[PDB]
Order: structure tokens, then C-alpha cells, then sequence
């Protein structure tokens, strides 16, 4: 596979380098393996997710997504023309509201939501959960996050949109998950962009194309947008046969682009999300 003039998340991660403007990919392309995105829900009627997309579940008066940013990571994770794994399903989860906010009760239990009902589901290829979410530091909040993890749900969370060390914000901070920083489309870890020990890979969550609720598509920035790119590799890999739900995150790393990107503080890892499909 090989679709052009594409975003530049998407390009990004299957280039070494940043200045390509073409999407390359295994025919595989994420069919069989399962993506959780767990925010403010799942538009799954949109044109883009082809049937894919539904709500499995919802905290709140509808599953209805009237915010965007739950169909917008959608997207990036498993739409045909915006998402990373094009043949993936999308199990939305609604957590949060269209005030765009919840409780860690509603967040840890879609958390846990997720650790079961996985089962329901058929991915023979995997599972991958999208924290796309994040607070200040709560230790609930990351042993739900390891439990899920734990019981084999890939798990990947932003780091946030803080300009700060991760460790102070959670979900990010738990040690077993694959935490997530956003890097701008010139190899530079972007301005919000959260940093520190913890992150493990870094992302496009800058500028990032994607769905958007009543048919459009739109563009946000955020460490946010970077995870179902995560999500959506960790997806479209573990399809693949070459990662397990576990081992996803420490293949990622092992894969990634080294040293390709720019301001990057001490301790901090210097890697970016790389695909590896030498096409």
C-alpha cells in the first residue's frame, strides 16, 4: 500500500526522515485486530469508517459523539483516507463528556470496561486501547490503566499538553503502558508536548488531520492526536504477527527513528514512531 498526498501523521511514521507526502503500508492494513478509542465516542456513521466504527459503550445520556475529538482520534486510528490501520475495527467507549471532561469513576470504569468486554469482541490479531485522556497524577486512574495493560489490551496513552514532565499526569505516568509525546512535522517534539522518563515513542500530534463529527474533517493539535497513530501502528503491527499486546510498545522503541527529532529534553527518549514497511 501507498496512498499519497496524505496527511503528514501518516507519512511521517512510514518515513525516516519528515518531508514525504505519501502514506506507505502493508495490505494487511489492520484487518482483524480491535481499537478501543475511550473519549467522547464514536460517530460511526461517517463515510470514512465504512461500518468499522460503533459504540460499545457509553457513561452518559447517548453514545452520540458531540464533541469530535472521540471521532477525530477514530479517524486517525481507523478511517480509510485519515487512519493509521485501515481495516480495524473501532470500539468506542464514551467516557467523557461534550463539556470535554469526566470523572476518574467514569474514566476507570471505561478503563475496565474495556478489560472485560474485549472478550465480546474477535480480534484473533489483538486489542489496542487508546487513552485518549488524561489529569493530573492519580494512582487509581494508573492501576486501571496497568490492569488493562496487564490483561492484554496495548495500551497507549498521551503524555499531555502540559510542557511538563509526564510523571505529574495520569494515565501517562504508569511504568507498563506505551506513553505517548507529540512531535510538529519538522522532527521537533511540539511546544504542549509533555516529556520525562516515562514517554515512551514520540507521535504527529501537531497540525494532525483527521474525522470530525457532522461528515467533515478537521485538524487539531495535541499529544492526543499523536496516541491513535500509536494505537493505529500498534494496531496495524500486531495484525501483523511481529508484536504481541505486551510487546507492542517495546517494539515500537525497539523500531522507531532514533535521534530523529529535536527538542528533546535530558532523560527524555529521542525516538519516533516508525512503521518499518519497506515497501
Amino acid at each position: 500500500a501507498a496512498q499519497t498526498n496524505a496527511p503528514w501523521g501518516l507519512a511521517r511514521i512510514s518515513s525516516t526522515s519528515p518531508g514525504t507526502s505519501t502514506y506507505y503500508y502493508d495490505e494487511s492494513a489492520g484487518q482483524g485486530s480491535c481499537v478501543y478509542v475511550i473519549d467522547t465516542g464514536i460517530e460511526a456513521s461517517h463515510p470514512e469508517f465504512e461500518g468499522r466504527a460503533q459504540m460499545v459503550k457509553t457513561y452518559y445520556y447517548s453514545s452520540r459523539d458531540g464533541n469530535g475529538h472521540g471521532t477525530h482520534c477514530a479517524g486517525t486510528v481507523g478511517s480509510r483516507t485519515y487512519g493509521v490501520a485501515k481495516k480495524t475495527q473501532l470500539f468506542g467507549v464514551k467516557v467523557l463528556d461534550d463539556n470535554g471532561s469526566g470523572q476518574y469513576s467514569t474514566i476507570i470504569a471505561g478503563m475496565d470496561f474495556v478489560a472485560s468486554d474485549k472478550n465480546n469482541r474477535n480480534c484473533p490479531k489483538g486489542v489496542v486501547a487508546s487513552l485518549s485522556l488524561g489529569g493530573g497524577y492519580s494512582s487509581s486512574v494508573n492501576s486501571a490503566a496497568a490492569r488493562l495493560q496487564s490483561s492484554g489490551v496495548m495500551v497507549a496513552v498521551a503524555a499531555g499538553n502540559n510542557n511538563a514532565d509526564a510523571r505529574n499526569y495520569s494515565p501517562a505516568s504508569e511504568p507498563s503502558v506505551c506513553t505517548v509525546g507529540a512531535s510538529d512535522r519538522y522532527d521537533r517534539r511540539s511546544s504542549f508536548s509533555n516529556y520525562g522518563s516515562v514517554l515512551d515513542i514520540f507521535g504527529p500530534g501537531t497540525s494532525i488531520l483527521s474525522t470530525w463529527i457532522g461528515g467533515s474533517t478537521r485538524s487539531i493539535s495535541g499529544t492526543s492526536m499523536a496516541t491513535p497513530h500509536v494505537a493505529g501502528l500498534a494496531a496495524y503491527l500486531m495484525t501483523l504477527g511481529k508484536t504481541t499486546a505486551a510487546s507492542a510498545c517495546r517494539y515500537i522503541a525497539d523500531t522507531a527513528n532514533k535521534g530523529d527529532l529535536s527538542n528533546i529534553p535530558f532523560g527524555t527518549v529521542n525516538l519516533l514512531a516508525y512503521n518499518n514497511y519497506q515497501a
